[PDB]
DNA sequence: CCGACAGGCGCATCAG
DNA sequence: CTGATGCGCAT
DNA sequence: GTCGG
């Protein structure tokens, strides 16, 4: 809240370059110049002031000035009034609809959510179960609710086979009172990044979790990564619990550090990270850090043991998983 | 200035 | 069909 | 939209 009304006009801004202009680079900019702000531990007094910080410029420094000046921003006063822009941000919250699909429905005259509602037939499998679940995707999950919907997750992984190891992660693992969704870290010792010994090692636990009526839709499967929906288990005359979004990821045994930092983020930490990776000489992905060459041509991973190591690489102190969040 | 901006999975689409 | 591209998504 | 060389 420190700061509080400048984040939420540039989380706006952003928003609007992502999914109006699809201005990917300007929705990391302000992305960037937000999570800067929100850390930027004294209330900030002038755009000048605010142009010190690392990704805050002059055109948000401007804007900074006069959100202090007026309390508002004409630039986003309009865009809240135009019709066409407000609709397609707008569908973007269905998940599956992204600013591309949001615009060519917008175009074709559906811009609300009884349109969707109304036009089914134009929507793909995820886009569907997305309007489906409109209105429980809004919703956060409790730590606590998290916290039964592991129990559920590292159990029936369990019974599937006890050398599986599930790791909760996203915002979760970085100690948050409340989470978007469940993200799940998965490994197997069959599954390495020089072999892969057993089949269906990701399809057997989803299905495990189908079959006890834990995952009740899928959004997209692969042999490494599952996008679906979840719902803990309510009890006698009490309303059903939100359906929930999980994420598994299953990912090689010996890489199990790389994939943990990469899904514990946040998505800025890890967009910080690699870009700092990078000016460092090196790149960081989900399964390695890799040295570069002169070209931007990654060599090969560099021995990892710990999720410190890679930290270390890049010359950062270790940050905790509860000090990567926004 | 100005090229770079994080990385990649699953899925759809198009050219051939 | 394969291969290249882009979308929408994950952190 | 912002930055590092
Ligand atoms: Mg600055
Ligand atoms: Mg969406
Ligand atoms: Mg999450
Ligand atoms: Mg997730
Ligand atoms: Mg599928
Ligand atoms: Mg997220
Ligand atoms: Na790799």
């Amino acid at each position: 809240t420190l700061n509080g009304g400048i984040t939420d006009m540039l989380t706006e801004l952003a928003n609007f370059e992502k999914n109006v202009s699809q201005a990917i680079h300007k929705y990391n900019a302000y992305r960037k110049a937000a999570s800067v702000i929100a850390k930027y531990p004294h209330k900030i007094k002038s755009g000048a002031e605010a142009k010190k910080l690392p990704g805050v410029g002059t055109k948000i420094a401007e804007k900074i000035d006069e959100f202090l000046a007026t309390g508002k921003l004409r630039k986003l006063e309009k865009i809240r009034q135009d019709d066409t822009s407000s609709s397609i941000n707008f569908l973007t919250r269905v998940s599956g609809i992204g600013p591309s699909a949001a615009r060519k429905f917008v175009d074709e005259g559906i811009k609300t959510l009884e349109d969707l509602r109304k036009n089914e037939d134009k929507l793909n499998h995820h886009q569907r179960i997305g309007l489906k679940y409109f209105g429980d995707f809004e919703k956060r999950i409790p730590r606590e609710e998290m916290l039964q919907m592991q129990d559920i997750v590292l159990n029936e992984v369990k019974k599937v086979d006890s050398e599986y190891i599930a790791t909760v992660c996203g915002s979760f693992r970085r100690g948050a009172e409340s989470s978007g969704d469940m993200d799940v870290l998965l490994t197997h010792p069959s599954f390495t990044s020089e072999s892969t010994k057993q089949p269906k090692l990701l399809h057997q636990v989803v299905e495990q979790l189908q079959k006890v009526h834990f995952i009740t839709d899928t959004l997209s499967k692969g042999e490494t990564k599952f996008m679906g929906v979840c719902q803990l288990p309510s009890k006698n005359d009490e309303k059903e619990y939100p359906h929930r979004r999980i994420d598994i990821r299953l990912i090689p045994k010996d890489q199990y550090y790389c994939g943990v930092l990469y899904f514990t983020g946040s998505d800025i930490f890890n967009k910080n990270m690699r870009a700092h990776a990078l000016e460092k000489g090196f790149t960081i992905n989900e399964y390695t850090i890799r040295p570069l060459g002169v070209t931007g041509v990654a060599g090969e991973p560099l021995p990892v043991d710990s999720e410190k190591d890679i930290f270390d690489y890049i010359q950062w102190k270790y940050r905790e998983p509860k000090d990567r969040s926004e």
